[PDB]
DNA sequence: GCGTCGAGATCC
DNA sequence: GGATCTCGACGCTCTC
């Protein structure tokens, strides 16, 4: 499995290496990423999936640093693009783009550069609708290919008029090499992306897509009091911290703002009812942290943002579907430190979001509660490790279990935190019953559960009443939001006097099979220091940092893209003011020394005491 | 008009 | 600390 692209003893490997120290300021190479970078310098096309984080742009931007001439990068989104150009620029690596967001004169003044002897620019970002729309792009892409100048095709997220138009890249430059990169999960997907490119001979690199870093929690939401519950949890584990708040309405948004606000928090909302100029205000205010810690959004928010160092997402009510809390969650520690994905699950907001989906249009209806249903039985499975649920959910089975034990420091709720039964004559008398009290029924999920118990708050003492005496609440309410997912039972949304949304249970399309043939129901029963040197690396971590974002001021440069997360916590924890110490960790390079260094190096030298324990 | 949530009051 | 009942507010919808 890609052996010959092991080797270290390639005629390129030399140029390779030293690229990789001396601009980068790298040391160990990463899952595929040596053998996809030696494949790419071989001429190979090349097919890369990795995780968001897993380190994909150096598949790339390291060959394009080898490689005489241009690497084309096709990118869907400007905000990615300038981030990345961003990063290359700050490790002195010659990079540009065309989005049509440049101007007339700046754009013609880049094809100028290009059709130079030496184009000096090594990586060149566009927009898909550039590959059609430029002919002085298409001109200088010819020019540089009849010059051998055209060293790769990249897209870096490979995710209709976007792939005819990268085949029509291909059949205009048939000779140059192709590398595509993906972090979609889906793993129809995947091969969808793969058979569409129709990429000759392509070298596929794949792996894990369990992000080591981000532990998953699923909490009980108390509806009245979830902002004060995010609130404390934020104060408690992330003071100093950015993070992601996600709510269902665009109200709980500005809800969620003004309790945090009041606490003394920077929390801004994030909405589609706010204007373009407004939600591009909050997003770089929360990107370069300053006035915004915490972004209350609906799923408005997301596309388009890399921030490296999102400690925590919070879902304040679950999303529509798994896909969308894989993409809502996944924000979080995108630069490998420990994050937080924690969600505040109700039922109640499984009925707000069951009246979303019957506002809109028609099958498609169909899917949309399906998909919900998924995310439902995500948050009642208490039993199973959150990391193989969501992993399972997109074909990545054979994971190790005993992740969330062997590294207890990320792991999940249900590895920290079981029986069966053959109910099938239960749920058959609570089918006759619903059957007898079916707005379509006679009773809510909350009536049915205090009749099943035989509460003395149940609307009627007779038929089902106390039928259920053997089960605790917990599991009478789990019994019973069992059967609405299974089919078995359902729910008819009728929108009262206050525009609440009440669900009274009917029956479901499995109901007349339980009873009639014989569709057996199996339910499962459960129940639910410190140092005088570490506390100034601590301090030092603290004006490091301002010290990034003051040179991000002068730069017009995002603080992360002077030093990242990993490298400043490393040069905090040295505590060291000498360049052979410094030069030892991962991103620090002579370019950014003599950049930067002054402003850090001066930061290091007041902790001088405390560098040897 | 009425379902739902949560605080307050019971007994364990 | 639960478990369980009763009373009294308060109730409201996501993306190009
Ligand atoms: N081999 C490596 N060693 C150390 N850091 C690396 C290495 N490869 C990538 N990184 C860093 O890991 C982070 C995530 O990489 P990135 O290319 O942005 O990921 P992706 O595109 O897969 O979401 C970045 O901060 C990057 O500089
Ligand atoms: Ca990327
Ligand atoms: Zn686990």
């Amino acid at each position: 499995k890609h052996e010959r692209f092991q080797s270290l003893s390639f005629p390129h490997t030399k140029e390779m290496m030293k690229i990789f120290h001396k601009k980068f300021g790298l040391h160990n190479f990463r899952t595929n990423q040596l053998e996809a970078i030696n494949a790419a310098l071989l001429g190979e096309d090349c097919f890369i999936l990795m995780p968001t984080g897993g380190g994909k742009s150096l598949c790339y931007q390291l060959p394009a640093c080898v490689s005489p001439g241009v690497t084309v990068v096709i990118s869907p989104l400007r905000s990615l693009i300038v981030d990345q150009v961003q990063k290359l620029t700050s490790l002195d690596i010659p990079a540009t783009y065309l989005t049509g967001d440049k101007t007339d004169s700046e754009a013609t003044n880049i094809y100028l550069q290009l059709s130079k002897k030496d184009p000096i620019i090594k990586l060149l970002y566009v927009t898909p609708e550039k590959i059609c729309a430029s002919n002085r792009l298409i001109s200088t892409l010819e020019n540089l290919y009849e010059r051998k100048l055209l060293a790769r095709f990249v897209i870096d997220e490979a995710h209709r008029q976007d792939y005819k138009r990268m085949n029509m890249l291909r059949q205009k430059f048939p000779s140059v090499p192709v590398m595509a990169l993906t972090a979609t999960a889906n793993p129809r997907v995947q091969k969808d992306i793969l058979t569409q490119l129709k990429i000759l001979r392509p070298q596929v690199f794949s792996m894990s897509f369990n992000r080591h870093n981000l532990k998953y929690y699923v909490l009980p939401k108390k509806p009245k009091k979830v902002a004060f519950d995010c609130l404390e949890w934020i104060r408690k584990h992330h003071p100093y911290d950015s993070g992601i708040i996600y709510c269902l309405s665009r109200r709980e948004c500005d809800t969620m703002a003004d309790t945090l606000q009041r606490d003394g928090l920077a929390a801004l909302a994030y909405h589609a009812g706010l204007s373009d100029s407004a939600r591009d205000e909050v997003q770089q205010k929360w990107i370069n942290q300053d006035g915004c810690q915490v972004i209350c959004a609906t799923i408005a928010f997301g596309m388009g943002i890399d921030k490296p160092d999102v400690r925590f997402v919070i879902h304040a009510s679950l999303p529509k579907s798994v896909e969308g809390y894989y993409q809502e969650s996944g924000r979080a520690g995108r630069d490998g430190e420990i994050s937080h994905c924690l969600l505040f699950y109700t039922y109640h907001d499984v009925t707000r979001l069951k009246r979303l989906i019957m506002m809109e249009k028609d099958h498609t209806r169909e899917t949309h509660f399906n998909n919900l249903y998924s995310m439902v039985h995500y948050c009642e499975n208490i039993t199973e490790c959150r990391r193989i649920q969501l992993l399972a959910y997109f074909g990545e089975n054979g994971f190790n279990p005993d992740f969330c034990k062997k590294h207890p420091d990320v792991s999940c709720d249900n590895c920290c935190k079981y029986k069966t039964r053959d109910v099938t004559d239960d749920v058959k008398s609570i089918v006759r019953f619903v059957q007898e009290h079916s707005p379509s029924g006679r009773f809510t999920m909350n009536m049915l559960v205090d009749i099943f118990l035989g509460s003395k708050s149940a609307k009627i003492q007779s038929g089902i009443f106390g039928k259920g005496s053997a089960y605790s609440r917990h599991n009478a309410e789990r019994l019973f939001k069992k059967l609405i997912l299974d089919k078995i039972l359902d729910e008819d949304l009728y929108i009262n006097a206050n525009d609440q949304a009440i669900a009274y249970v009917m029956l479901g399309n499995k109901a007349q099979t339980v009873l009639n043939g014989n569709l057996k129901v199996d339910f499962m029963e459960t129940e639910n220091k410190v140092s005088q040197r570490e506390e100034m690396v601590k301090k030092c971590l603290g004006e490091l940092t301002e010290v990034c974002k003051s040179l991000g001021k002068v730069f017009g440069v995002h603080y992360f893209n002077i030093f990242n997360t990993v490298t400043l916590k490393k040069l905090a924890e040295s505590l060291s003011s000498d360049p052979e110490v410094l030069l030892q960790i991962d991103g620090v390079t002579e370019d950014k020394l003599e950049k930067y260094g002054a402003e850090v190096i001066s930061v290091l030298q007041k902790y001088s005491e405390w560098t040897s324990p």
